[PDB]
């Protein structure tokens, strides 16, 4: 039943590892899932819809992992607290590089993909700001920039910097250095008086 | 003579204000520059080449403005020093929003545009790191992250955050708040012991 849909998804993720969505065909996806072309069209209207579904899965996985941290606080210093959160996104997206690449590209051409990315970014920024606010409220973080504005910039930084690193863009921070790089910038900017 | 090339450029920049490159035609550009379609093809092989030229102009303008600061140090505190540099990019790209938008999009489809952006980013990151290094050398900045890695993340942050703001993306920092936002993050991360 659904194992056909899952097979399509798995085929798409696999094929995106070695070439872009544009060089992958509905036939390739059907062939890989062991189904005919019209059978494919029963499960998805377009290969673009397959990518959207893949991206939605990756985004919700990151989001659910963050929810679990949010409910299950690690007993440890503030630097470690931020590192563990940023790590959700490093591990989640980092474990799904092809979907991440492809989904980034699709923001330009798909309003669904753009809106999906926008929705979750608002969620993550809002949660970031709520934590900064918690920290300010307990006297651990100084009342410097508007928390929501600082949160936005830090989240956008992580988006661009993680994705450049995963892709090995020139320039990019080495993948093995990017977590520490981001954590330093978050901690200094959140706790820094100057 | 060249005023025909300049006219083409000016027409392209104008038309990009209200629609994307894809919805602008060689005819539109020729019409706007007051020349025929084949005359256009004497000055540029493609409308894509026109955009590349426009982007190259904007990028070199930012770069030359930074060179001038680099040679002409403002007498003022370290926070102001970083603010004045970041401002080169806020004013330059901010004064050319359409070219900035369009050129960002063209990185996906043009290896020339991608390589142009890559080249200048390496330059700006290298200059950032050289300044951080200067600051460390004089005992003003602590020896924390590798300077080149910190520089990369801060430059990528500015790329993504400025461009989201100029475009009014959801989410984005308000354009009237983005300079202060970026300067805070640069200063705290560069000078912060913790
Ligand atoms: F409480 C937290 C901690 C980290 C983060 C975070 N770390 N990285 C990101 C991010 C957001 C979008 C794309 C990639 C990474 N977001 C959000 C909330
Ligand atoms: F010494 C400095 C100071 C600021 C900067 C800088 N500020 N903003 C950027 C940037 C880089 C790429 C795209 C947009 C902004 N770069 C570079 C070197």
């Amino acid at each position: 039943g659904d194992d056909r849909e899952l097979a399509i998804l798995a085929t798409a993720e696999n094929l995106l590892e070695d070439r872009p969505l544009a060089d992958i065909s509905v036939d390739d996806l059907a062939k890989g899932a062991g189904i005919s072309r019209p059978t494919f069209y029963f499960y998805f209207p377009s290969k673009e819809a397959v990518l959207l579904t893949l991206l939605d899965r990756v985004v919700n996985q990151a989001d659910m992992a963050l929810q679990t941290l949010a409910e299950n606080p690690a007993d440890t210093d503030r630097e470690n607290m931020w590192r563990t959160g940023i790590n959700v996104f490093f591990e989640t997206f980092g474990s799904h590089k092809a979907v991440t690449r492809a989904g980034q590209a699709a923001r330009a051409t798909s309003v669904e993909v753009a809106e999906l990315w926008s929705t979750f970014m608002q969620k993550w920024i809002a949660y970031t700001a709520a934590v900064i606010d918690a920290e300010r409220d307990r006297g651990a973080a100084p009342r410097t920039l508007p928390a929501h504005e600082l949160a936005t910039a830090l989240n956008l930084m992580n988006e661009r910097t993680l994705f450049a690193s995963f892709a090995g863009e020139q320039p990019s921070v080495p993948e093995a250095r990017v977590l520490d790089t981001l954590v330093h910038i978050w901690v200094t900017s959140i706790y820094g008086e100057n």
